[PDB]
Order: C-alpha cells, then sequence, then structure tokens
C-alpha cells in the first residue's frame, strides 16, 4: 500500500570520482498506482534546495511503482558529515515520512595495506591469484582497486567489509591473472582510498621477487 | 596444542565461474610465531573427502633453492 | 595610467585537487583613492553567477589601493575547460579592462615518475639527498609533494621545468634527510598529481632497499 | 619611440677558460626610426680603452633597431668585479641613458658535486637518464659540461638555479643515453667549473651501480 523509501547512502568511490560527485539517490518502492503525483523534498543542513531532478517512474507488475530521484550537492558538503534529509509525500500516505542519512560518526583511523605473493602450490593451476588486504579502518567508506601501468585488469574481486574485535574493519582484494604475465614481472598495485588517508590515495605495488636468499641461480662474474 | 578463538571468516562471495571463495584471518602474537609453531586451517565441505581437509603452515614458505650463486675471485 | 586589472591563473595545486576546489582571482592595482569601490562582474561562459566574492581592500606599502576578487569554480568545470571573464568598472578609469584566460590545450600523455636512490657516498655527508623526477608532460599543471610515514614535510623547491629535445617537459624534486632516517629504511613517498595520471593522483615509494637487479652489479669500472 | 636598454651578464665560461676571451655586451633596443644611429660610450675601471664591436643596424617591421656594444676584458679584471659602464645617447631621448654591469663577489663557496646511480626502472625505458647534482655555490655563474671519454656530449640539460635554505644555490645536469651504450659499460663524466673552484675543474667517473667501497653490496628485495 503505502510507498516505502529506501536509504541508499552515496558510495565513497562516487564521492571520490570527479564526474559523479553531485549525485545523491533517493529510491522509493511499493508506490500505489492510484496516486500519480509524487512529492520529493531535499533538506540539506536544514534548508531546502532550489533545483531538483527526478526520473520518470518505473512500472512494476505487482501493482507497484519505483521512483528514483537524483539530488545535486557538492561532495565537500557531504564530506563535512552534516545530516541530509529526504522527504517523499503522496496521497496514499496519511502523513509525510522524513528520512535522515549521514556518514558514520567515529574516530578516523589510518588503514594498513599489505600485499601477499602467491603460494607455491598455485602455479599448478593455470590462473594465479594475487591478494591485497586492507585493515584497521573504522569507517565503512573504502575503495580498493587493482591497477597496472600496462593495462587495467578486467578481473576484480572484493569481499564485503568484516567487523573487527577492536571495532575497525578489514577486507581483501583478489586479482586472477595468467602465469606468464606474473612470471614476466608485470607491475601490479592495489590503490586504496579512504577518508582518513592523506591525499585519499595509497599505492602498494607488488614485486615479482619473493625475497628468497637465492633466486638468481646464475654464477656471478668478477671484473676489476 | 589447542584450537584458538581469535579467528574471523569472511562471508562467501561469487566469482566469474560461479564457485564461491572466501578468506579467514587469525591474529596471533609475534613471540609464538617466531618460535616455529604450526598453524592449521581445517575446511569442512560436502565435496571434500571425509568432509574434512586440513592445511598446515610451519612458517617455512619461501624456502631457498638448493643451488646457490657461485663465488669467484678476479 | 589609473588602475590596472589582471586575472591571475589559479594555482596548480588547487586546480587538480578534488578536496580543494580551484579558485580564480582577479586583481586591481593602483586604484584611485577617491574611488576605492569598483564594480565587479564575473561571467562563466557568458552567464552571470552569484557565487563571486571580493576581499576587503588592503593597504599596500607603496600607499596604493589593491583589490582582490575570488570566485570558486567547479572542479569538473576546470577539467572541461570553461571560460571565465572578470570585468572591473571604476569611475577614474575611462575604459574598463577585461582579462581573458583559457585552459591549456594539448595531447594528454601519461608522465613517467622515477626515483633515484642515493649513491654509496651520499650518506658520508651530514645530509642525504633523495630525488624523484617526472618526465613527459605537455601541460604545466602538475604538483609534486613529499611524504614521510604520514608526516607532511615538503621543501617546496618547485624547480621550474625545462623543455626536452622531444618537447616533453620534465622536473625534479629533492628532499634532505639525516643518516639515521636513510639507514632506517622507512618508506618515502613522492606524490605526483597531474591530468594524465589515473585518478589524478599517484605515488612512488622509495626505501633504503629500493631494489637490486638480479644481474650482478660491478663494483669497479 | 621610447628607447630601452637591457643588461646582459657575461658568460662565466668565457672568463674561466684561458683560451676563450671574456666579453661584456650591453644592448639597446627600441631605437626610433628617425635616429637609427646611437651614440655609444664605453668605460672600464673608470678609464677609456680603445676597442669597440658595434653590430650593424637591421630593418624590422616594428621600426626598432638593436645595437650591441661588446667590450674585451681580462680574466683578472673580470675577477675584480669592477663596474663596466655603457652610456647611450639618442636624439629622441632628452637625457643620456646610463647602465653599468658588475657581478657581486661575496662569500666564495666551493661547490660540491655528486653523481647518483641510474634508477632501476630506467632499464625498462629505452632511454636512460643520468643525473649530476651540484650545490654549495653562492653565485649564479656556474659552468657545467658532460665530458664522456674525453669528448663533450651532444645533449645535456641544465636546470636553472633556485633558492635554498642554506643560502647556496643548487642545480642538476641531465643526460639521455641509449640502453645499448649503458649495457656495454660506458663511463660518463660530469665536469664542473666555478670561479671559486680550485683549478677551475672538478670531475669524477661513474658506472653501473656505483660503489665507493671495493665490495659487492646488495640490499633487501
Amino acid at each position: 500500500g503505502g510507498p516505502s523509501v529506501f536509504l541508499f547512502p552515496p558510495k565513497p568511490k562516487d564521492t571520490l570520482m570527479i564526474s559523479r560527485t553531485p549525485e545523491v539517490t533517493c529510491v522509493v518502492v511499493d508506490v500505489s498506482h492510484e496516486d500519480p503525483e509524487v512529492k520529493f523534498n531535499w533538506y540539506v543542513d536544514g534548508v531546502e534546495v532550489h533545483n531538483a531532478k527526478t526520473k520518470p517512474r518505473e512500472e512494476q507488475y505487482n501493482s507497484t511503482y519505483r521512483v528514483v530521484s537524483v539530488l545535486t550537492v557538492c561532495h565537500q558538503d557531504w564530506l563535512n558529515g552534516k545530516e541530509y534529509k529526504c522527504k517523499v509525500s503522496n496521497k496514499a500516505l496519511p502523513a509525510p515520512i522524513e528520512k535522515t542519512i549521514s556518514k558514520a560518526k567515529g574516530q578516523p583511523r589510518e588503514p594498513q595495506v599489505y600485499t601477499l605473493p602467491p603460494s607455491r602450490e598455485e602455479m599448478t593451476k593455470n590462473q594465479v591469484s594475487l591478494t591485497c588486504l586492507v585493515k584497521g579502518f573504522y569507517p565503512s567508506d573504502i575503495a580498493v582497486e587493482w591497477e597496472s601501468n600496462g593495462q587495467p585488469e578486467n578481473n576484480y574481486k572484493t569481499t564485503p567489509p568484516v567487523l573487527d574485535s577492536d571495532g575497525s574493519f578489514f577486507l581483501y582484494s583478489k586479482l586472477t591473472v595468467d602465469k606468464s604475465r606474473w612470471q614476466q614481472g608485470n607491475v601490479f598495485s592495489c590503490s586504496v582510498m579512504h577518508e582518513a588517508l592523506h591525499n585519499h590515495y595509497t599505492q602498494k605495488s607488488l614485486d615479482k621477487s619473493t625475497g628468497k636468499p637465492t633466486l638468481y641461480n646464475v654464477s656471478l662474474i668478477m671484473s676489476d
């Protein structure tokens, strides 16, 4: 019956990328088809904004409508942590419902990033996997991306953040590639972007060498 | 000696093929780690033999090759 | 001949920084005392904008009135390359002077950033020098910063770049450290910020054990 | 048409080199059409010496004539720092224009020159960059050359001097070499000549992975 508004907080990668800073999404489902009018209101820091954007409603089979609306606001305004408010009003709802969305409040912590070279047992498999773990970041806003200078990697795996005992978060990023590419000393890195990180960018490149005491296995030459 | 409790397992996630994969992390002290203590992760799955498979670590990863670089004098 | 109006280009650091939005400043110098207030007009692609601001007049050592006006432009707008116009009207000035600036146009090519480890005698002296160079950028809008284990310390050398034989500009950056800092092996980050780089910001890490090729290294000529 | 005078400091390499004859040039531009000839007077050590090198006048679309007066001085006279006086008189100018040139000899500091091993990543690029650091000099007149195997290098880049916290300027010398030349073990020498330098020459030899001790050292990886 009554439409229900779902809260979709901005993805921190959206805030970081230049092209998609202003986008803020309000989504409403279970909208009654009897009432065609939809009222949308944005409250930023307690005041109403003049400009608004709303896409046409989407028809659903089960007598429901989907309403997606986009609000434009500076990314630095969202980074300030001020509360944002979304209001959706319709004739079906006896009273308007106000929803508040804001970034999680907490003490920022500098995350730690570590890369792991593949185990010896994995060269039996055709595809070799590389892992980059990040840990010790209290906010849930994190962006980990695999990067190579020669060419960006199509494959990209990331597990959802897992709560830690101390209250921070940790996760892993996985990249599967071919054996030949890894053996040829290809440059790989896991760019990590966090609100607490300085410059909002940290690069930890992984080298081919595993640090074994003997890897050359070639007799050296002395020249005076 | 005995099983531990300071271990966290990530929820399973999808892959390109479709088969799931996940990680598990255990936090320990460096004093016991540097002493050469075995640490084993046991996985129970239906497809595994006897529904049990243990993988152990003896901090012996990256063992140097038997061959060594020859030293000469000029 | 009366007040002079200029439009200073935005600083390179603010232009390429997502957090610090670029700022466009317009300056009026030698303003007549009898006419301190000057009418300001700011146009973005021929459109009036209400976000322009001007700072209060500040006295100069030469007893000449100087006026500055700042406008906050969109970070994406500078990437696009929009046109901004500043117009200053003064009663003393017979004809207003308008200054026009535009974003540099050129082929975006990814610069290469290299790090030079100190030699085997650089630690003999009291100060050890760490150098990071950037080559192969056509636009002059680039930023280079130094980072030491999360402690911001930059010498702001900002040595002027010089064109190469192929026309690809290059620049160098130098930092001075102590013997203990170099011998510790802590990571030192040369951070480069340019249009052509991925995500507009990249870093290069240099350590004491920055790298040793598998091939033998000769100790004598 | 508003005649102008410009000051051109002399090249230090002319004075430092015994074979090269030092020359001091004073140049006048924006000479009006009605008076192409400019009355030029030259004084050294407050006295008149009979030598002059006046360039012939040339026609330009802006009706501006450039006149250069060149004076010959000895190495000892140049090292003294005595003022050289150029006086220019024109019909259009109500009064003669005076200019003087004299470099300041203050706090002569012997420059320190260092060479760094090539960066690891440079082996991937088909061009290898060689860097020569020089610092510890107060004056801005420094001579730099790249003398490889006894013959000067065709291409070399010199960064302009910049300010420093120690009060002495520093700069870099960049050389580009092919990977094949560096693979065979070619040796390049960076020669630095300064007015306060001992015997006006400092140089050293470098190779792949330069090491001051006679030992094979390898860092962590």
